[PDB]
């Protein structure tokens, strides 16, 4: 269970490192800064992307516990 929120902060807490592996996962191209990367991922979000990344999220976050 999770909502269309703590998916955005969760990558919020994402690196750039991180934020390639989502973008990377998700084929969407990889280039820039974090912001630009965040806007990206959340843009992916909005634009509706799998559980699978959403679940990457997790596992990111997870190990930044």
């Amino acid at each position: 269970m999770a909502d269309s929120a703590e998916l955005k902060q969760m990558v919020m807490s994402l690196r750039v490192s991180e934020l390639q592996v989502l973008l990377g996962y998700a084929g969407r191209n990889k280039h820039g800064r974090k912001h630009e990367l965040l806007t990206k991922a959340l843009h992916l979000l909005k634009a509706g992307c799998s559980p699978a990344v959403q679940m990457k999220i997790k596992e990111l976050y997870r190990r930044r516990f």
